[PDB]
């Protein structure tokens, strides 16, 4: 049961933590792993393999982490290796992270993404609130009648607020596709008619998982590239990686601040 | 086997209700089950746990029923309690009803739902007939190399006929999304540009279904709500309920009119 | 393991075709099998059932056969019965022909489909290369982190070898949706605005798995059809085998012709 696993994950996070309200949770996307020492100092490290939940029966291998992240007056889970649709695993365990963070007390989720821009003014190492997605998976989290409005799925104060620390900060539409292909040039001509400014393989899941918990949801992406066909550049996942890298210190700052406005 | 299962249905349905032809079949959308005492009286309520195929062999749970109703010169199976693709069963129970109801004679569907309206004319308690559908779940109903031609997979004879009854009866394109979660304003741009007038978590593997078993389809939405954005009302399944209760009587005695000139 | 059946796949084609290396591979689509005897002579006749990971292990049934043809320079693996994601089996059996044939030392996919017609200028009859796809389907073949940028998935350069053979070959983009229904006329009017120009039930997975896997690929649509609603003629898939052989002679000879120039 996706809620029982969330509610006992939560049991061990307080347990090993010490803390038993973390007010905010950050999944960190492609490429934001060396954000992290940006973020704070972690007090707990938690291996997601020892939180109900966090993996997948099968397909085992070494998952990533969860730290609890003292930034400002918030103690905040912070999702290092997370779980993404194309890895054939239900999407329970994509969104799990969001769920057990929401029973540990996570009344904000920071979904952060490695993104294609599609929209002419966002540039590489541009990190870009997310407006609103397109959830293009043909799936949700969500599994009976379990209706969750998505009008305002990326809170417009948390965007405020994250506009706060960095007023510059553009939004866009972010397309979740599956993956783990990129796209065609003509899929990111028909996502740009979609009203997509920004293109990835993950966050929608965890978006919706997010708000049928309750919690509210700013979404970052990080510009890595500009989607398939846009400049001819070739797209690639160590790209991804290495933009993200550039990048880290600024965005795992960018979160910092922004989280301590929360 | 679908097709066997649907067969055997249709033994149990002629044999408990002593009706060898049901010539006309209805699925209630959500929201519509008041609405089947406008319907007419039931002649028969048949559990559809006694009916074989129309319950998913497990997530357990007491499903509805099957009504036989007399709706003027029609033996009319009415579906109480439809299963919906977001529950996470196989399709086949999504559409079972339909070719359960097909092996039981019936030649037209009657495919009712609750729907989001996106197109401007279309208001709330609004009955809007289905011309057409996005199936937008990435998902048939059929399963091997069944090719269902869908070119008038909403009988325009239907539809005139159901405006003989009802000549204001407004018609619309219908985009069929797996849900259960409602969508974005931004997926909702993406629909109304997709061609979408009413978009819904239902009905276009039924279609698809129905059309597939040699059966004639009539799609009518109830607009419950605008869809997510258009107004910044908050969308919400008890408001849908709500709306299709408010609107029950007249729903139901709108199809009524309808299937007598079937 | 996908790569290990293919692998094995491929020592099989080698030692049974006594072919160390087939340079070119060909899936034959819906209604292209009479165009086997314009190819050219197969001197191996290898039974889909004998090649490893071809065969999903259930829903069992006569699969077909992959031929060793010498088309000019090259000797040319074409498969001759193939498998589609609408048969509900995993998409690893989609693709298995490219990545056995990839094995085998395929540099170039010709991946060959029935399409709708969307484009004005399409006629039935015509075929029609692939410059690019809109995957609808909402999958991918590749299953965990496996990027695979789809930039050029459909090489220029086979396209101009292609036109160097008839140089009034026309090129479309091709949305590859699950079927095995057809559209509706909503349906098709959406993927115009998308963007498309062909519609079929096919190739989407296998350029991904080609591009993945490091192949060329070339995509040529027949057009079978004008997609649904666009003229009012109805749909069939025995229409679409019937323009598939009635064009057949001219496929065949279109694409020993082309393969030859690779
Ligand atoms: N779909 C998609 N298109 C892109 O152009 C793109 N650029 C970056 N990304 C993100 C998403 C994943 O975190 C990761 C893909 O491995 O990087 C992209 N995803
Ligand atoms: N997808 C979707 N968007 C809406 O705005 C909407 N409004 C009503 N409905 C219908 C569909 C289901 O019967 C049921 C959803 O629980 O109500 C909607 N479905
Ligand atoms: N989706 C779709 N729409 C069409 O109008 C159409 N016309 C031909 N085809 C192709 C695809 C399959 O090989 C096969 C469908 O059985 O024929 C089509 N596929």
């Amino acid at each position: 049961d996706p809620d029982e696993l969330a509610r006992r994950a939560a049991q061990v996070i307080a347990d090993r933590t010490g803390i038993g309200e973390h007010d905010v949770a950050v999944v960190l996307g492609s490429g934001w792993l060396p954000a992290v020492a940006a973020l704070g100092s972690p007090t707990t490290v938690l291996p997601q393999a020892e939180l109900p939940g966090f993996v997948p029966p099968t397909a085992a291998g070494h998952a990533g982490e969860l730290l609890s992240v003292p930034i400002g007056a918030h103690r905040v889970l912070v999702l290092a290796g997370r779980i993404h649709a194309y890895e054939g695993h239900d999407l329970r365990y994509v969104v799990h992270p969001v769920r057990a963070a929401r029973a540990a007390g996570a009344q904000i989720m920071v979904l952060t993404n490695a993104a294609g821009g599609l929209r002419a003014d966002l540039q590489v190492g541009q990190p870009v609130l997310i407006s609103d997605h397109l959830n293009l998976t043909a799936r949700s989290p969500l599994v009976g009648g379990e209706f969750v409005d998505l009008t305002d799925a990326y809170s417009p104060r948390l965007r405020e607020l994250a506009r706060q620390s960095d007023p510059q900060l553009a939004e866009g539409v972010y397309a979740g596709l599956p993956g783990p292909h990129y796209e065609t040039p003509a899929e990111i001509r028909m996502l740009q008619t979609l009203g997509a400014d920004l293109v990835g393989m993950s966050t929608v899941h965890e978006t919706i998982a997010a708000r049928a918990a309750g919690a509210e949801v700013l979404g970052v992406s990080l510009v890595t590239n500009l989607a398939a066909g846009i400049t001819g550049e070739p797209l690639s996942h160590a790209e991804v990686l290495a933009a993200g890298a550039a990048s880290a210190t600024r965005m795992g700052a960018l979160l910092a601040d922004v989280i301590a406005r929360f």
